[PDB]
């Protein structure tokens, strides 16, 4: 009868705590009584407890600044039982904080860990303040003393006996981090029947894939194959197979479930060439802004000729040689 | 007359300031007067101090185990007029140290970066030290005074009035990051000039390139390319164009110099296909270990056949359809 526990990276009011309560709230159906939200101190606890049934976790995936959270990635790959569920957002936003009854004028000194005073360097200059490190963002909110400001996630305001001063005030405006809830496999394809028996089409599928070949080509016929099944992909990495250089595996994140036919004769034909494959994540589909090409802002220099009217000579241009440095 | 001046990641005793030292042995003979290694606050002002001409950049690029560094790829993409032509690596691994005169047996506070003390956790545990946050573990190893231990890369013990006490004491082994030299593209390419004229075939290059087209099928067309000019490649990553959501280009690391006659060929389809294209970097071909497919070990789970001889009704095996999910 109890809550289910949901296992998050401690300690609490990190990123990864607030996102812990972004899953319990889009969650609340799957369990009605609630959920008892867990800090653990590193994520391969995380994994275990989940993996042993106590629970659910839920771990860092993909920031948009920062990359994949790789070694989250590597573990979940090589997890026995393990996938993921469901995908959860949470902005990278920083308050500032002082210790309760504390006046801001009289703070002289910044406290984060020092990702984090590298994403409020304004704030730290507008405010004339010296920098000191702390072990997380969290741990700097938790430990506020008169004569600092802590940087911190917003949850962090509602944790502890401190006073916020300052809304979202990190440099840069839009980073954000998603994670993944993870449990074991039998639960959750049992948490999917309703839509696999619905042939729901409103899924995405994380997929690691390893082709037991090398050299090249492999992966423009591994390719060839979601393209051939109309599968549209959103990710794609190269990773090497469990830290091993000159091995590959590609994880790629799509926009089809696995119980799509479309998706099945995709499968079938990879496993059938004798690639390995392993389904991560299966997730209800994200809305994806789609701006249009004509809107894309392209990235300085390159080379981009108009295709449907070529340049002459566009070969021997300096400035194509320069950019392409042929 | 001068030294020609290596710009990296400060302070002094980073693992950048060790691939600058990597970077001046490395490059001697491009620069016979040497080098002058300085420290920058950060990588935007080393690409700036690159791209004005005052020197070389060396920038963080890929760690085996942590990935791309995404913000300095992103950088270089988006640089005027920088591009890479030389890749070292640093292996990742801390020496532990004291403040001279100090003893070891003293010590009960072990300091360093946080993601540091992290990859020391075991000799932290044997040593029965409490934590305490550094901004960097340079900063740390800089900033030694009795009782503690500091954790830092190598370097550290060259530079500072500290006693080595341990050496890889990290938890893990083979870590290893790698990073790139920047400079201007003109004088890049006249460095090339040897080379290019021998058609020498044993560089690498890393190419970004952004097709104009969205939906299913568009990666696959352009590997495609790489496919049948026998292009092979060693590392491939999709990224936003700017941050943008929803927009899309690709990075790819190729066995190949874009003076090579299948490059080139290559290129002249994928831009009369209209697709934007930019080469990052060009640099020596670094061997890499080809350890044969049939030693690859393959994580837990997932699905392999056996291609030659196809297991019957295999589509609806229990663990088949466990580890797909369909
Ligand atoms: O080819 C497709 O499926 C596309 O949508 C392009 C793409 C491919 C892989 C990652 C991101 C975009
Ligand atoms: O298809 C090839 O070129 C291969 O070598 C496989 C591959 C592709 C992209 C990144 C790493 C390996």
């Amino acid at each position: 009868m109890s809550a289910r526990k949901l296992f998050y990276l401690g300690p609490q009011g990190t990123f990864t705590h607030q996102a812990a309560v972004n899953a319990a709230q889009e969650l609340a159906r799957f369990e009605p009584q609630g959920f008892d939200l867990m800090p653990m101190d590193d994520v391969p606890q995380i994994l275990d407890a989940a993996q042993h049934g106590d629970g659910w976790g839920i771990v860092a995936w993909e920031n948009n600044v920062e990359g994949y959270v790789v070694p989250n990635l590597d573990a979940l790959i090589d997890a026995k039982d393990l996938v993921g569920f469901a995908r959860v957002g949470v902005n990278v936003e920083f308050d500032a904080y002082v210790a309760q009854g504390a006046d801001p004028a009289e703070a002289r000194i910044a406290t984060a860990h020092p990702h984090g005073l590298a994403q409020c360097k304004r704030f730290i200059a507008e405010h004339r303040l010296s920098t000191q490190p702390a072990t997380s963002n969290a741990a700097a909110c938790r430990d506020l003393i008169p004569g600092e400001i802590a940087f911190g996630p917003a949850i962090c305001g509602e944790l502890y006996d401190i006073t916020r001063i300052g809304t979202a005030i990190q440099d840069y405006q839009g980073a954000a981090t998603d994670f993944l809830v993870l449990s074991p496999r039998a639960e959750v394809a049992r948490l999917l029947a309703k839509p696999r028996a619905e042939a729901n089409v409103e899924y995405e599928s994380v997929l690691t894939l390893i082709p037991l070949v090398t050299g090249p080509g492999v992966l423009a016929n591994l390719l060839d194959v979601f393209r051939d099944a109309g599968l549209n992909m959103t990710s794609f990495i190269s990773r090497p197979i469990k830290g091993r250089t000159g091995t590959y595996s590609f994880i790629v994140t799509l926009d089809a479930a696995p119980w799509e036919e479309r998706f099945r004769d995709a499968l079938v034909e990879i496993a059938e060439h004798g690639d390995w494959a392993k389904t991560l994540a299966v997730y209800p589909r994200r809305e994806h802004p789609n701006p249009p090409v004509t809107s894309w802002m392209l990235p300085q220099g390159g080379v981009r000729l108009d295709d449907s009217h070529l340049p002459d000579d566009w070969q021997n241009d300096e400035t194509v040689r320069r950019e392409l440095m042929w």
